[PDB]
């Protein structure tokens, strides 16, 4: 696993990418690690944002599937040609698999201007694969062709430049401290989990637990913020406002539209509360909690090429599509995607940033009744 440690790189807010090789002879590409999608889709045309792109025709092991794919989302679409080719990960397991590859020939608002990645590794399940669930995802192809165990674990470490580790086929003990606790994957499509309880400095948020998972709660490496449903976001902010009422901040700060600055390098971490998220456990009526520090949700401002000091951005935002546990959560925790056993493990990361008096935690067990009722149908 030592060869797989520190195999992730990226820029702040632009995601985490891993080095991958496709085709014969091998073409080296930087590929976004994405637990929020299920397609292995790489740029295959010279879009001006891209450093590199996949050249289908120069690979002797490339096979044209003779079928297109069209993936629209919100502000954009990505599209291209479906095919298969030989894929390997230089700083991964020593194997080569024939996997599905979507050669992106056109996209709108997909690639990020200034980033160093040229494609995405959809690490989620077949059901959200496009055009349909018969297009086998990369990790499915990996496990079915090799003896690599059906799991991977992510340690995202966040610093402009960021690093991390994607351990494929196991768990590295030295990437976490304390104990690993597991939450069941509710449904195999996104990495869907169930939040049963939320606390702010120990104070229960007092919401119907169905609100925390409306209409969904996912673990996504392709998202930066901790995104919460409107009604949950409202209460959490109102609670964070209350905990830190010794200082008032502009209304735009809570919306992520304005920055807040203190004389470097202190900085009142103490007035900001810890946020505990209770997740459904492996056992009936059993749950566990993950505690995030003010240091996870107050991020040093991305691009301050004019504005020095300390300065911060509020990294909790509202969502209309359910809870998203992004880098805000994931950078605080070593996250194990145990696909073979339908579960996701959380343990305090060895690379999380802690303050002088408080510590991030994964603790349990807790008694929580009707946890299944917190999931939305
Ligand atoms: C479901 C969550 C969203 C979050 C998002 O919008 N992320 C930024 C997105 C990541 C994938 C490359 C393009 C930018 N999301 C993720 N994780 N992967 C996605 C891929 C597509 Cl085609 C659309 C939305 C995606």
């Amino acid at each position: 696993f030592v060869e797989m440690v520190d195999n992730l790189r990226g820029k702040s807010g632009q995601g985490y990418y891993v080095e991958m090789t496709v085709g014969s002879p091998p073409q080296t590409l930087n590929i976004l690690v994405d637990t929020g999608s299920s397609n292995f889709a790489v740029g295959a045309a010279p879009h001006p944002f891209l450093h590199r792109y996949y050249q289908r025709q120069l690979s002797s092991t490339y096979r044209d599937l003779r079928k297109g794919v069209y993936v629209p989302y919100t502000q954009g679409k990505w599209e291209g040609e479906l095919g298969t080719d030989l894929v390997s990960i230089p700083h991964g397991p020593n194997v080569t698999v024939r996997a599905n590859i979507a050669a992106i020939t056109e996209s709108d608002k997909f690639f990020i201007n200034g980033s160093n990645w040229e494609g995405i590794l959809g690490l989620a399940y077949a059901e959200i694969a496009r055009p349909d669930d018969s297009l086998e995802p990369f990790f499915d192809s990996l496990v079915k062709q090799t003896h690599v165990p059906n799991l991977f674990s992510l340690q995202l470490c966040g610093a402009a430049s960021v690093g991390g580790s994607m351990i494929i086929g196991g768990i590295d003990h030295s990437l976490y401290t304390g104990s690993l606790w597991y939450t069941p994957i509710r449904r195999e499509w996104y990495y869907e989990v169930i939040i049963v309880r939320v606390e702010i400095n120990g104070q229960d948020l007092k919401m119907d637990c169905k609100e925390y998972n409306y209409d969904k709660s996912i673990v996504d490496s392709g998202t930066t913020n901790l995104r919460l449903p409107k009604k949950v976001f409202e209460a959490a902010v109102k609670s964070i406002k209350a905990a830190s009422s010794t200082e008032k901040f502009p209304d735009g700060f809570w919306l992520g539209e304005q920055l807040v600055c203190w004389q470097a390098g202190t900085t009142p971490w103490n007035i900001f509360p810890v946020i505990s998220l209770y997740l459904m456990g492996e056992v009936t009526n059993q749950s566990f909690r993950i505690t995030i520090l003010p240091q996870q949700y107050l991020r040093p401002v991305e691009d301050v090429a004019t504005s020095q000091d300390d300065c911060y951005k509020f990294a909790i935002s509202q969502s209309s599509t359910g809870t998203v546990m992004g880098a805000v959560i994931m950078e605080g925790f070593y996250v194990v995607f145990d696909r073979a056993r339908k579960r996701i493990g959380f343990a305090v990361s060895a690379c999380h940033v802690h303050d002088e008096f408080r510590t991030a935690a994964v603790e349990g067990p807790f008694v929580t009744l009707d946890m299944e009722d917190c999931g939305y149908n």
